């Protein structure tokens, strides 16, 4: 186990959300659909990713509750469809203002941290205790894996030894 | 695909260890070793288990690269016995001083980077490219899946949207 309790999970989610939502306040609407070539994704498709995603999730577990047997990313697409499903968030909130947009993903991200609440240590934590994460279990590339050893770790473990120093170099 | 290309992961890589590595500039050799109750790890552990993950990672590439078999995520222990791996971690590594730890973690890090670096687009980018990675992903609890959908994106298009804004907004 990586995160100790359900606190610690929900902690991390709503500090790393203000630090990403944060960076918006300052960039003009007019450039909301402004490419650059550097980043592959405009401020406006940027916040559309999050938004269709952390949607789909809370539409899982909702699904999963309804009695649904959910193997799928979604009503349409593969979880071989991504380049399209992030093609479908891009449309469904395309000419949808930053504003807007934040006011979602600000909702949804709520929703998220009362799913967190409403969710025993046991159904967070232990394997097979929804089938939506079971199935979405059921192909990863090269890059995941470098992240999900480097980038995630040194992010999660940067917290917990802040928390050390908290109490131990008093 | 999240990541814009492989520039834009390397990046994130050595952005984000760095900030986790300097948490450690100023604890005192003295205390590495030292338990509390309110985090689950030392100083020395924490690190141990990022030089643990690091040095499998770059051993399940060298390794395939060179035509072995490759045991994920060791030989001895597989993927029901995360927690005894952990141990193993702890056994191995935790023991060498913060300054050793960091030393090698920094060689660890050096090395991801130039094996990023090395690897072609679709190596990282597309599925089914190294036995290793399908290997590995032959169960999730659900708290991994809360992380994947805000912790890490929160992070990753932080980055890339910091990167927009110094382009867009100069």
């Amino acid at each position: 186990r990586t995160y100790s309790d359900k606190n610690e999970l929900k902690e991390e989610v709503l500090k790393s959300y203000k630090k990403y939502i944060a960076e918006f306040n300052d960039i003009p609407e007019k450039l909301k659909d402004l490419r650059i070539d550097e980043v592959d994704r405009t401020p406006a498709e940027n916040l559309a990713y999050q938004v269709g995603w952390t949607t789909l999730i809370l539409k899982w577990e909702s699904d999963e509750q309804s009695g649904l047997e959910v193997k799928t990313p979604t009503e349409t697409f593969k979880w071989n469809q991504l380049g399209e499903l992030y093609q479908h968030f891009t449309e469904t909130y395309a000419s949808l203002t930053i504003k807007e947009l934040t006011a979602q993903l600000n909702d949804n991200v709520d929703a998220i941290g009362n799913m967190i609440d409403s969710m025993s240590d046991e159904v967070l934590f232990k394997p097979h205790m929804r089938n939506w994460a079971d199935s979405a279990t059921k192909v990863w590339e090269v890059y995941k894996f470098i992240h999900i050893n480097t980038v995630a770790p040194f992010g999660t473990f940067r917290t917990k030894i802040r928390k050390w120093k908290k109490v131990a170099l008093k």
